């Protein structure tokens, strides 16, 4: 059905998987080079064989579209995906006096109480960001995330480029350009970076009255991370169709290392026995139109009827 | 056989082609999103159903690998592909006194003698670049081509980054990195550019002892331009295997708008009736090893037995 392209992508790695060590050797089955297409006029690519939080997808897409870099917008939308990127530098200088949280990702995972001390000093940190302009301003700002790469590229001779906002004036005035790319990869500040962008680039395209978008994902954690990535970029494809006064066609996901983290093998076999359900259908607020100054309430998901959720081990 | 992935890519555009105007409306049949793989241990992807100049492929790849930007290296290797990018600014100021060559690409195409005056003032220009250091230095330097993007990215706080030379120290010391990308797309100087890079990026990958490379081509002229692109990047895949002391696996070509220029339809039907011949096999000089300071003589093609050539109308 609509997601069938996803569930085969997980079976091919279950058959071509080269075991590849990486991580800290930790374990992967991977393929290199894969492309899967979703026809967004049949429905929205949110999985029906795992319940995926559409709420944490739109909160983050609209952080991206507002051009935002600050953990504070996400936290005051209960969406906590980016938190330890900034809870990481909290565990760094000056005011960091007290607990350990020392490359903590490792020890909460293996912990009775290392994790709860991790878990509390983190909400200490979080309801701080929510509450003082100076802490928030200092440590809640990640610097180089997608809102800053998409809406403010940093130039020599200091400017900021709005990459997004210029390819959409470009899709309004020249529908047939093959130069409609946004690149989240700047190669200058990429070794001075903690997580090199994974959505490296995407490219839109107008065929007869309708818009599509293709994405180069440099590395994708098949089970835990692709469920979420398919709907973030098939959301943005509906939103820029919205603003360009166009119709909606295809979302093409193309992949570099597509992998299955090894600690995740029993779980993805379980969803692999489930049978699809019909996918939801997304509609968007008709009367506001500039997506950049949209809020949660203008995006709704109807008839999402998921299977239950499959809980992680994480990546 | 080995190239069979190419000839089907031309038949799918002959069946899915949306006619798309572009050019100056001029004419195209295109698809959006396509991926074709070549297993480089069966042989080299140079077409056997068109004779493709392996000589103009390696001259240009080694310009790229030397980090060169100057029409002069290519001209003193009889390879003239980049010439009118710099013959274009010749038709610009100061010393440009005399002929017309005014967006000339158009009028030589439709010309009795507009073209020969185009054709002579161009060799005037060419054996000039070959002969004075100042003209050559001034107009034979294109500025932003692949040697300058691959081997000298331009940073804020003026440096130049060697993108290539760092991912190969990276493939020698960390074979399993999914962050091995080179991007030829800088989004700052891309509207102040005549031809936005078409090979936007590529990404290498080490699976068990062997190297592969995947390429995102933003726009590719199926008949006249892909024959050449497959062997330029499947050359570079053999050359960096060479230097990393590794083996050779796959070349994955992934595509954005793959198109068939309309003036080219009878010609690509003709090659489409030909039957493959076995592809050549490339060997490289064993005893020199740093590819960056290689010359023509270290790359040889054996048993290339092509069909005849199919002459263009151009793109
Ligand atoms: O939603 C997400 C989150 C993470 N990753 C990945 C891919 C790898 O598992 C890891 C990044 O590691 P590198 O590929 O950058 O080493 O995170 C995704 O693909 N999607
Ligand atoms: O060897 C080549 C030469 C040119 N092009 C292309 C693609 C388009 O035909 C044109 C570039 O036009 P834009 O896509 O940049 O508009 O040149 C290639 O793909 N390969």
């Amino acid at each position: 059905m609509l997601e069938q392209p996803y569930l085969d992508l997980a079976k091919k790695v279950l058959d071509e998987g080269h075991f590849k060590p990486d991580r800290t050797h930790t374990g992967t089955y991977s393929i290199f080079g894969h492309q899967m297409r979703f026809d967004l006029s049949k429905g929205f690519p949110l999985l029906t064989t795992k319940k995926v939080p559409f709420g944490l997808i739109k909160s983050e897409l609209l952080w991206f579209l507002h051009g935002d870099t600050n953990i504070r917008f996400l936290l005051q939308h209960r969406n906590h995906i980016w938190d330890e990127w900034a809870f990481e530098k909290w565990v760094k200088s000056d005011e960091y006096h007290g607990p350990d949280m020392t490359d903590f990702g490792h020890r909460s995972q293996k912990d009775p109480e290392f994790a709860a001390v991790y878990h509390e000093e983190m909400a200490k940190f979080d309801d701080r960001v929510l509450h003082d302009d100076a802490f928030a301003a200092k440590y809640g700002d990640l610097g180089l995330v997608y809102g800053s790469q998409w809406r403010a590229w940093h130039t020599s001779k200091g400017d900021t480029i709005d990459q997004l906002g210029d390819v959409i004036e470009q899709i309004k005035t020249h529908p047939y350009s093959r130069r409609l790319i946004v690149s989240a990869w700047n190669p200058e500040d990429v070794p001075t970076m903690a997580l090199p962008p994974c959505h490296t680039l995407y490219q839109f395209y107008v065929n007869d009255g309708k818009l599509s978008l293709q994405l180069y994902q440099r590395s994708a954690d098949i089970f835990l991370g692709v469920p979420f990535n398919i709907a973030s970029y098939a959301l943005l494809t509906h939103l820029v169709a919205h603003e360009c006064g166009l119709e909606v066609g295809e979302f093409i996901h193309t992949f570099g290392d597509a992998h299955l983290y090894v600690n995740h093998l029993d779980q993805i076999k379980e969803q692999l026995s489930r049978t699809p359900r019909p996918a939801p259908t997304l509609q968007l607020n008709p009367d506001k139109h500039d997506i950049f100054d949209f809020d949660m309430k203008d995006i709704k998901l109807l008839n999402y009827d998921p299977y239950p959720a499959i809980k992680a081990p994480v990546a």
